[PDB]
């Protein structure tokens, strides 16, 4: 799994489950061409997005639908949603973990890179 | 002012000066059209890029080129950008700070909103 | 101003008003004096804690009550307070401004030091 | 395992490994009695610091030695340590994750409590 995704809930302290995400590629015509797309589980986790062969060296946004999470626990969210664009690098074997935690206003997002 | 962006970095403990940054409003046909830009001053902030009368109720992304400001400091970093997109003026108008801290693998975001 | 705190609040976007908080010196025994308190103003800042000429090198704890904060807005939160312990001008005077951006369960702490 | 702590690094993008911490927990007298303690694995994690019967309900503080981390890495640190203080509450079968994303001047910290 070269690419997973984590998002936490910063108001009640738990994995943010069901939040629906989509990840792109960026396109030679400068567009982003949809590449995959999930929810997280119950654990805030989403896995299986894409395949060591096919995840190659480019510029990827993950687009994360948190408005609709705190839409559907009665919270006014401030943003659209959560983007977070990385170029993904052959540097040896890298795994991507991309995280988030969640606050209505605000959000925080790392990586975890490793091999 | 109704709209003001402050940034700083998590390694130094300072303003981050001369981030440039862009501004776009989605247009009824769905595209980004461009709103505004500047970069950040020796404060780390981002003042005049609108006024109340043209800063009228949409969505509003502010795309954060923090890739350029990392590599002048001589670090690779995992972002392209931090992009904050939002709903404005959608109950009246407001004025809004966006903030951005960053560090080579991660960014925190948030807003405050005032009326 | 050589020390300023500022807060805000990641659920409402807002200045984080009347949160009280104590500033500490280690003592040369090893025990935490008093230092300076206060309680954050509508804009979420705290000025005039010390003076330049007072303010001299050593370790210093500011501790952001937080839990009275969510308290009484209807919330039960995780952490009791938030500690924010550093060494000040051990390079000669400088100016610091210790911030802290909080939800129930997480919040972010940075600081800005200038000279 | 009720209590695990979880440290990152916003700099590097990776687990934060070999992070000492002590974790206290709150005497009658209001003194901090050391409770247990441990370095983070190569995955950035510490488990095994207490169980079930002994973590009772009580304020507990986790002092993550961030200072330490940052010497080793030739980066010159703001804060002492990263100290997390919390209320642990039987409210059904809690385990409890810290975790803790640390930067140079900054640090963000967040629980992640689940049955
Ligand atoms: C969404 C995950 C996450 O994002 C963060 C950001 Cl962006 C800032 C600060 C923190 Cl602490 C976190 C954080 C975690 O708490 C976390 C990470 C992993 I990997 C994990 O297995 C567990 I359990 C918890
Ligand atoms: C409490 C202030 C604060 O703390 C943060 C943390 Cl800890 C992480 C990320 C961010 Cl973006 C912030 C942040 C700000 O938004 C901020 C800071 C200053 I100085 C300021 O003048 C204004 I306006 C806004």
């Amino acid at each position: 799994c070269p690419l997973m995704v984590k998002v936490l809930d910063a108001v009640r302290g738990s994995p943010a489950i069901n939040v629906a995400m989509h990840v792109f590629r960026k396109a030679a015509d400068d567009t982003w061409e949809p590449f995959a797309s999930g929810k997280t589980s119950e654990s805030g986790e989403l896995h299986g997005l894409t395949t060591e062969e096919e995840f190659v060296e480019g510029i990827y946004k993950v687009e994360i639908d948190t408005k609709s999470y705190w839409k559907a626990l009665g919270i006014s969210p401030f943003h659209e949603h959560a983007e977070v664009v990385f170029t993904a690098n052959d540097s040896g074997p890298r795994r991507y973990t991309i995280a988030a935690l969640l606050s209505p206003y605000s959000y925080s997002t790392t990586a975890v890179v490793t091999n």
